[PDB]
């Protein structure tokens, strides 16, 4: 079985690598270890929910590459409902507000806060989003875990405790697990914080219409046969003039290049020879993906609507099961749904429980949350642990813990002889997501294209128009945001008064 | 090709399990995918080194099930040379002494040297060594790295960069790579700080004449064709009356039970049907091997002896390659050499240079801290960097980073349906060594012959009977050492 490039992987990375590489004239295959494409993409499609988004669906201003990828295949997206209030619940009780940012009245802890979402956006300019281990401080901020960080920058609890759950909420992830260099890193290259925790004009404000597992689909559809299901790699053989990759199912392909397209971890499954470098032998060894349940409760009507709450809860507590929730109603009006995460150890703890007996837990915390006995009155109910999946490896992506981003980062897209790297954690521009899939494999693709002499050097990276239909408003900082003192700073000056 | 188990893996652990399981009259097959059989252990034999080890090589006291192994192979150890004075080379000077630790002069850096051992040993002291999870304070040793640990507990440099030194010799690892909690329990579960750190009377105490690798090829020698090099395992699949073991050579293997004999992470090379359990499939993503080049100079004479010195060097700071040496020279007092380690970032960073560039800087330092010039004559120069090897992961172990053990820790060795695990990491007395890779193998193997009704519940894990050769003496402590206070608990008494 003979080709121009076999392309390992049939989630969005690995898709967009082959379609690019088919519609420059090659000849391409694409191996996929599952039944189905997408990978951490997977559009449920029933009587009950019509369709869901099970694993990735958010799409937002920014994300150019994605949303022009779908466009040209003919999908459409739709917009979060936030037109109601958003409620942050802390302590046992509810808070309604408006804007991206939970508001908090206590002076001391409004410097605190305002100080916190200023000095995670501060240290990310000090990090490029193509080398994060070339920041100044990198191997400082790289030797130290998230929860480190927060100590000695958040002199309020409650500062403490939202940033916390910004955290884990964001990468699936305890802030003792992950690297400060890492995190602030990955935030910082989707666009800085406000962006990053945004409905309207963040990453939030989108889902397809029909769900995000379309993209993976369509594109097969456009490659016809050259997609081979149930076809996991097991070896590469690089000693050779040709390349020669091996299947679990007893098959060979022979190709002049292949594209790795899974999480990096998962490069653990393929046998090499020759075997891999050092650093990238001990790297894919170093590098988890986090732990998360998506879970979607729907109802009968969005009830919540009606008490002016657009179904977004940010919900603080060990007890809480789920820590963050959005409107998951279609567009349309009907099939009513609440979408909820479970995160990081919670996840561990809960997938101990049936089904029905998660379903029950949400409904009750809902129900409290929401100020509403309506909310233990669910029509049906559907979830995905990530944590089970043998060809993912959890969700939403890759985290680095501490010490590794500085020793291990720069071999992330190094190639290995033919083999090239693609897949969202390789992104420079919202890795972690479905754009960063995008971005990783059409930049592979390209990379294959350069050794061939196809293109030159200087077409590998390539910038995105902005999408006419999703426009970015910038974000902005009021005076007061940039110029309010930290609480050390209020101290210091006050210190210095009095003298 | 059936048989009653098939072993994945043929290090000790491996080798130990199949042996015993072939001993009690059950059909093994051992599925290797190396060349050779020794995994994190390899003996090097040419003639101008006659054998070396260039993975795992010393055993000691309390270490009885390595030694008694051993022992009916028909091996021998021989006592690493610790006669002459031990150095510290501390800013640019070496200071000779005696015992296990290097000692310190001015009263706090005493009081504070003092502190942090003892402290280590109190915290080990709480955790249990067959459920370090079960600790009272877990979560919160588990949910911090070595570094903090240590940035609170040290207040002088002094102990801050020794206790650094101690964590990257020990486990190969950052302190800030690793988890409080996991170091705490690998100290403990070796016997304490002075059982791990002393070649007399500790874990350096010994090394095998010949070589460590001879266990596994002795083992293998009774096996004869039971064993399969090249084999490397890609599938398991359980979803059958018997076990399906395919190998990447296009052979399948059938067998009642299957023991998997090799490092955690490494489960990840093998395609399983049905899928692994969430929390294993999560779980062997998240422990590493640390990062080491093994490194061995040779001389015309074990020149250092002339001097007072026995060859043991501990080299402080960032500029030396290597923090850690011990004399090699052969018990007859012939192919004198130096061993020392490469450790954690060094190992990543001098990889980079050539085999004689490496050279060229460890004889320089050696003659710097030897403070000889005969140290800038070698003979000879082996060497072994684990960090390429893709059948091992890294050496000498697997490390825990902050926050894992707690979460993930009772999976180690729980059975996945008709799989069961050995390997060192499962151990519960010196993991991480040649003795925990017999203890899990072992212990493995009889929890299949207690699957199979062949011996009670009460038989899985066995006591061991002191080794007659290498007895253990106490490890003691002072008055003074018990009793003294700590740097901040001086200053309450001001
Ligand atoms: C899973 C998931 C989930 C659940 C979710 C999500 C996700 C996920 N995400 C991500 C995505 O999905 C990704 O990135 C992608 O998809 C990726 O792609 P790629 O790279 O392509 O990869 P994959 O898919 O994996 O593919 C691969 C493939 O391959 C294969 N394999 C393997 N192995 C093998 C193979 N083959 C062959 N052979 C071998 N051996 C497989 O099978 C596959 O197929 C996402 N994304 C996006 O975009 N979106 C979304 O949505 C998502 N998701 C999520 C998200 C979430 N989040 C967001 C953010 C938010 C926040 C908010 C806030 C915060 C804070 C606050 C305060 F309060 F504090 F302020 C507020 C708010 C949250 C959520
Ligand atoms: C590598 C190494 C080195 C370099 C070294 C060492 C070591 C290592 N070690 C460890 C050992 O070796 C181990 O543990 C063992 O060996 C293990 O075993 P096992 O478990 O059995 O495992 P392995 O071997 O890995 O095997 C496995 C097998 O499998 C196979 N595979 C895979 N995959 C697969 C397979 N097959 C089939 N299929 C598939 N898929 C493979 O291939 C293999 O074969 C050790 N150990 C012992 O015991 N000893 C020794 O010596 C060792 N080494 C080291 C050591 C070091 N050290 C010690 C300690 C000391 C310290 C001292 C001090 C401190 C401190 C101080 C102050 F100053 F601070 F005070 C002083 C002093 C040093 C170091
Ligand atoms: C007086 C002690 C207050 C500690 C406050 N926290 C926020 C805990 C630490 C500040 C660390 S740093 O001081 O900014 O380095
Ligand atoms: C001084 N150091 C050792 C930096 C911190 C003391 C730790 S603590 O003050 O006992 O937390």
């Amino acid at each position: 079985n003979k080709c121009d490039v076999v392309v390992v992987g049939g989630g969005i990375s690995g898709m967009a690598a082959a379609k690019l590489l088919h519609d420059s004239g090659l000849n391409v295959v694409v191996l996929e270890a599952r039944d189905r494409v997408g990978g951490r993409t997977y559009t449920l499609r029933n009587q009950k929910v019509k369709y869901v988004d099970l694993g990735g669906s958010y799409v937002g201003p920014t994300q150019n590459r994605i949303l022009r990828l779908a466009k040209e295949l003919g999908l459409e997206t739709y917009k979060v409902n936030e037109v109601e209030r958003l409620i942050h619940h802390v302590k046992g009780k509810s808070y309604p507000f408006r804007g991206p940012f939970p508001p908090v009245w206590n002076p001391i802890t409004y410097l605190d806060h305002n100080n916190f979402w200023r000095t995670m956006d501060d240290m990310g300019r000090e990090i490029p989003s193509d080398a994060p281990w070339k920041a100044p401080l990198a191997e400082e901020w790289d030797n130290m875990t998230m929860k480190e960080l927060l100590d000695k920058l958040c002199w309020t609890e409650s500062a403490k405790q939202l940033a916390t759950l910004f955290v884990n909420l964001c990468v699936t992830a305890e802030t003792h697990e992950v690297s400060a260099l890492w995190f602030l890193w990955y935030v910082k290259q989707c666009g800085g914080t406000t962006r990053i925790i945004s409905t309207t004009n963040g990453g939030q404000e989108r889902k397809f219409v029909g769900g995000s597992g379309q993209v993976s689909e369509r594109i097969m559809d456009l490659l016809g046969d050259r997609v081979k299901l149930e076809r996991p790699v097991i070896y590469i053989d690089q000693t050779r003039e040709n390349v020669l990759v091996e299947t679990l199912n007893h098959e060979m392909y022979e190709a002049k290049y292949v594209i790795s397209a899974i999480p990096p971890t998962l490069g653990m499954k393929i046998h090499f020879n020759p075997p891999l470098p050092m650093m990238r032998n001990q790297m894919i060894t170093r590098v988890p993906l986090g732990s998360v349940i998506k879970c979607i409760v729907y109802y009968k009507e969005p009830f919540w609507r009606k008490k002016d709450y657009c179904g977004t809860m940010i919900i603080d507590g060990e007890e809480a099961p789920v820590a963050y929730t959005l409107d998951d109603t279609k567009p349309e009006g009907n099939y009513a749904a609440i979408m909820g995460f479970i995160l990081a150890h919670k996840a561990r703890k809960l997938a101990r429980l049936t089904k029905e007996e998660r379903l029950k837990k949400l409904c009750e915390l809902y129900a409290k949350v929401l100020g509403s006995l309506e909310a233990l009155e669910p029509v049906h109910y559907e979830e995905k642990n990530w944590c089970e999946e043998q060809y993912s490896g959890g969700c939403y992506t890759t985290y680095f813990p501490p010490g590794i981003l500085t020793q291990y980062g720069r071999v992330l897209r190094q190639p290995v002889d033919r083999i090239y790297f693609a897949g969202t954690e390789t992104a420079t521009h919202w890795s972690g997501y479905m754009e960063g899939a995008v971005e990783a494999g059409e930049r592979a693709a390209r990379e294959i294209l350069h050794a061939m002499g196809k293109i030159p050097e200087d077409e590998i990276w390539q910038s995105e128009p902005e999408s006419v239909d999703v426009p970015a408003q910038p974000i902005t900082t009021t005076f007061l945001e940039r110029h309010l003192p930290s609480v050390p700073g209020l101290l210091r000056l006050i210190g210095l008064t009095t003298i």
